[PDB]
């Protein structure tokens, strides 16, 4: 399959619902920050009342501005405040991101805060910036992963594999990857505390396959009333769900990926900092293919096909299921929908620091900065107060950051460098 890329110079419209406008500053300016030129619509702005339609048409629009550049769209709000897109058998969000070729294969990534207070939103905001900003050499819970299986499936399977062969295929491919601890929770006789303590113990992954109802798990019979009991304060799993409506965010009370986005103990953030799960009932074989495929991207087995947002993993995991599939992978890809931010840089294993040498002063007239960093792929971010100023990926041991303004108005600047499975540096620059 042909994958969908996470553009360079890509940019990111967050939708907002107009009651959190003001409280999604914070995340905005973090991203811009680090180098995703982002950018904030009011849904009310779009149309009032807001409709899927008028959604699906601003987003079409704006990715035929000239360049295309569009590549990430964050909804903020429950369904109520942003809607889904419904047809018979269908509820999407996925559906916004798939504009030419007639086809369901995205152009852009697409991803949900569901919040339906100011606090569930805060905590999404929250969980993920420290994710990509406060990780350091001893978040030791990363590089540990989670397995469940259902003691189903059989030959009829997706490569005759039953949801046990299935998780242990890829625990190895995990471990091959450098993985350093796989908890294996198989049926029978999963319960909820086998969950309760390896979310507890430290894990970063977290790979399920079974059944499912719109509150729990089928296997461990984990559920929404059990998510009290977390406490991994930012020690936070991303997951590859393959279950039957864990993600029905229509449900009349939250939905299992809800719950798990707004959990929080004491005023920090708890459960996952991303899942993708399906609105609707899965087929049995299908979603295997899809997490197969995310989990083999994950453990970057394909070199020409690196994807480092939770967004891109997952959407290119997708691909593989509708081209095996056909009109049944359709279906699943159109509702294996995006709870969390689809820009995230995913994490897998304890981060390494990076050596980076800048200038501690830059000239109020420069149009450029250099930039030295011992990690080739970097991204190195000069900006002010959440509006970035200039950005460079590292390439043989430096950056050469443009500038696409005058910062003769400046006294001070932010240098932000992330790289993958790196500890995020953060600089300061005095203009003279
Ligand atoms: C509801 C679930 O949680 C279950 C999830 C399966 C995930 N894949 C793996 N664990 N490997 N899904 C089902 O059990 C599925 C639900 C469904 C019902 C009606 C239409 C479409 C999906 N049911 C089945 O797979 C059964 N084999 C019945 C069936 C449905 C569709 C075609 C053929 C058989
Ligand atoms: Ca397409
Ligand atoms: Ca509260
Ligand atoms: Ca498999
Ligand atoms: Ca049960
Ligand atoms: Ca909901
Ligand atoms: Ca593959
Ligand atoms: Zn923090
Ligand atoms: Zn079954």
């Amino acid at each position: 399959y042909t994958p969908v890329e996470e553009k360079e110079n890509g940019r990111m419209i967050v939708i907002v619902a107009k009651k959190y406008e003001g409280d999604i500053k914070d995340f905005v300016d973090w991203k811009n920050q680090r180098g995703l030129r982002t950018e904030v619509k009011v849904a009310e702005d779009i149309a009032s009342p807001v409709t899927a339609n008028a959604i699906q048409q601003f987003v079409k629009q704006e990715y035929e501005k000239e360049g295309n550049d569009l590549t990430y769209v964050l909804l903020v709000g429950d369904h109520k405040d942003i809607p889904a897109k419904i047809t018979p058998g269908i509820k999407s969000d996925q559906v916004y991101g798939q504009i030419v070729g007639n086809d369901h294969y995205n152009e852009v990534f697409i991803g949900r805060f569901s919040c339906e207070s100011k606090e569930d939103l805060k905590t999404q905001i929250d969980r993920t910036i420290h994710y990509e900003r406060n990780i350091t050499t001893e978040d030791k819970w990363l590089g540990q992963a989670l397995c469940i299986a259902s003691a189903e499936g059989g030959p009829s399977a997706d490569n005759g594999e039953s949801d046990i062969q299935h998780e242990n295929v890829i625990a190895n491919l995990l471990t091959q990857y450098g993985y350093t601890k796989i908890i294996k929770c198989y049926d029978p006789g999963v319960t909820p505390k086998n969950i309760i303590d390896a979310f507890n113990g430290g894990i970063s992954l977290v790979n399920y396959t079974g059944h499912g109802s719109e509150t729990a798990w089928g296997t461990s019979h984990f559920g929404t009333t059990h998510v009290k009991q977390l406490t991994n304060s930012n020690q936070l799993p991303f997951i590859f769900d393959v279950a039957c409506v864990n993600g029905d965010f229509l449900f009349s009370m939250p939905c299992f990926a809800e719950a798990l986005m707004r959990a929080q103990k004491d005023g920090k953030p708890t459960g996952t900092v991303a899942i993708i799960a399906s609105t609707i009932d899965q087929y049995w074989a299908p979603p295997m293919r899809g997490q197969d495929e995310m989990n083999e991207i994950l453990c970057e087995k394909h070199p020409n096909n690196i994807k480092r947002t939770f967004g891109g993993v997952t959407m290119n995991g997708m691909f593989a299921m509708v081209e095996k599939y056909k009109k049944d992978g359709e279906n699943m890809l159109d509702t294996w929908t995006v709870f969390g931010d689809p820009s995230l840089l995913v994490r897998t294993l304890v981060p390494t620091e990076m050596q980076v040498t800048a200038p501690a002063n830059i000239s109020a007239s420069a149009q450029t900065f250099e930039v030295a960093c011992d990690y080739n792929g970097a991204i190195a971010t000069l900006s002010d107060d959440g509006d970035m100023v200039g950005t460079a990926i590292v390439k043989d041991g430096k950056a050469i950051i443009k500038l696409n303004e005058s910062i003769a108005d400046e006294t001070n600047l932010t240098l932000t460098v992330v790289g993958y499975n790196k500890v995020t540096v953060i600089k300061d620059v005095k203009v003279e």
